[PDB]
């Protein structure tokens, strides 16, 4: 055949992808950012509608740009289509460096502690023992990647088939708690009630911050059986199933637990299961533990694309692209997203990080979302399949502008670091990725182009064609 990742995406591994990769475990585990911001269960629902259809809003605009530019990487493609060189470097690599290796070791960490919580439900689990877990996950899901791509995609399903199950045991007890009669914290919501701009603005920003896995399936978007119509079916579809879901999890929550036992909780779903299930309060845990292994890989498949198309660029070396030439899977960037997430392990607290990058996470989607403005105003008539209004655009540029402006003002010199990781790789492009190959170093070129030949058998990769 020819050396090329095939599609081997259907509609419903897209939205499995969407799926696994947004729900993740922060409904199971901290779903009370929004109700210590918003003191009532009534109002914590309602912002979690509205954090739910501002997410759609800016899920229905990557949608359109998935179908207009049609090329892997969510944001880094669309910066680099409307923008170009800078600001998709810088934003490539501040996902190389902090972002895409940090979530995915938290996700790795998170399976190893709910993976062996059932027996440390009071004590804590192990450090190493946690660390070699969440080792040997990413290791697993690196190499089922590394393997096939259908083996990424089934166990993608599996998993968020694991997730959507968990979540309707949950939803379906707290509704047949609310249908036994046992209501009795819905009976005068809206009461305790806070409703000031500052507490109600960092409700709605935790809330936005819930949904962050829409630009899922705008990684693998090259890899999709039908982009023009996969793409705005998979994330139409995988909106509202998250969002239904976060809602009615909630509402679970708040029926089953009180506030007092729901702010003080270390892992809500948890204490859900403890106070509701009895025995069988392990199948929670376990949830927690397979919707993390989902979103890792989610994150895996996610990563390794955005890598992938780096290098198809100038930007990372052109060793990273390099399919596989018999299971045309992208077994080098694979393998550095892999070695770069086992890095971060060793670091003892690996939350910090998350600190650091929110404000350049939330910067680049808002980059992209104005890149997509620019492409409206500038090249109006190129194809567009889908052309949704510009309403849409501006409603979430207003609202990334929002997302942004929070870290910037609340934890400022987290947000100085950030800036100062993206521009602390800046370096590598204005002597390396702006000067032309041929004038470039020999010698360094030479070690280059060896490393590339020594991995590429072992890899069995010749990237294109
Ligand atoms: C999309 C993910 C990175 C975030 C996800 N909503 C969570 O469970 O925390
Ligand atoms: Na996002």
């Amino acid at each position: 055949e020819q050396v090329k990742l095939k599609k081997e995406i259907s509609l419903l591994n897209g939205v499995c992808l969407i799926v696994g990769n947004m729900i993740g475990s922060g409904i199971f585990v901290s779903p009370k950012g929004v109700l210590i911001y918003s003191a009532s269960f009534g109002l914590s629902l309602v912002i979690w509608a509205v954090g739910g259809l501002f997410s759609v809003f800016g899920a229905l605009c990557y949608a359109e740009l998935g179908t207009t530019i049609k090329k892997s990487g969510a944001s880094y493609a669309y910066i680099l289509e409307a923008f170009g060189g800078f600001l998709a470097f810088i934003r490539l690599w501040t996902s190389l460096l902090i972002i895409e290796p940090t979530s995915q070791a938290i996700i790795a960490i998170t399976f190893a502690n709910y993976m062996v919580q059932p027996l440390f439900p009071s004590c804590f689990a192990p450090y190493a023992a946690s660390r070699l877990l969440a080792a040997a996950c990413i290791c697993l899901l690196t190499f089922i990647n590394c393997a096939y791509v259908k083996w990424g995609t089934l166990v993608q399903d599996i998993f968020t088939y694991a997730k959507v199950l968990a979540l309707i045991a949950v939803i379906v007890a707290g509704i047949v708690r609310l249908g036994q009669g046992a209501s009795t914290h819905f009976e005068n919501s809206f009461e305790g009630s806070s409703f000031a701009v500052g507490d109600i603005a960092l409700a709605l920003y935790s809330a936005l911050f819930s949904y962050s896995g829409w630009d899922t399936l705008n990684y693998v978007t090259e890899e999709i059986k039908n982009p023009e119509r996969n793409l705005p079916l998979s994330i139409g579809i995988s909106m509202p199933i998250v969002t239904i879901i976060y809602i009615l999890t909630n509402v679970a929550y708040y029926t089953v637990l009180d506030m007092r036992d729901i702010l003080a909780s270390d892992a809500v779903a948890v204490t859900f299961a403890d106070q509701i299930f009895g025995i069988f309060n392990w199948i929670i845990p376990l949830s927690v533990a397979l919707s993390c292994f989902g979103g890792l890989n989610a994150s895996i498949v996610a990563a390794s694309r955005l890598f992938f198309v780096g290098s198809r660029e100038g930007h990372l070396p052109d060793a990273i692209c390099m399919i596989h030439v018999e299971r045309f899977t992208p077994v080098p960037s694979l393998l550095f997203n892999g070695i770069m997430a086992l890095i971060y392990l060793c670091v003892e607290d690996i939350f910090q990080l998350i600190n650091y990058y929110s404000f350049s996470y939330w910067f680049f989607v808002g980059l992209s979302i104005v890149g997509q403005l620019y492409l409206r105003w500038k090249e109006p008539d190129r194809p567009r399949p889908l052309k949704l209004s510009v309403f849409f655009p501006i409603v979430f540029c207003l609202c990334t502008i929002f997302l942004v402006a929070v870290p910037l003002y609340s934890d400022t010199i987290n947000s100085l670091i950030g800036i100062a990781i993206a521009l602390s790789g800046l370096p590598f492009y204005f002597l390396i990725i702006r000067v032309p190959e041929h004038k470039r170093p020999l010698y360094l070129r030479r070690i280059v182009g060896s490393a590339t030949r020594y991995l590429q058998v072992l890899c069995m990769s010749v990237a294109a064609e």
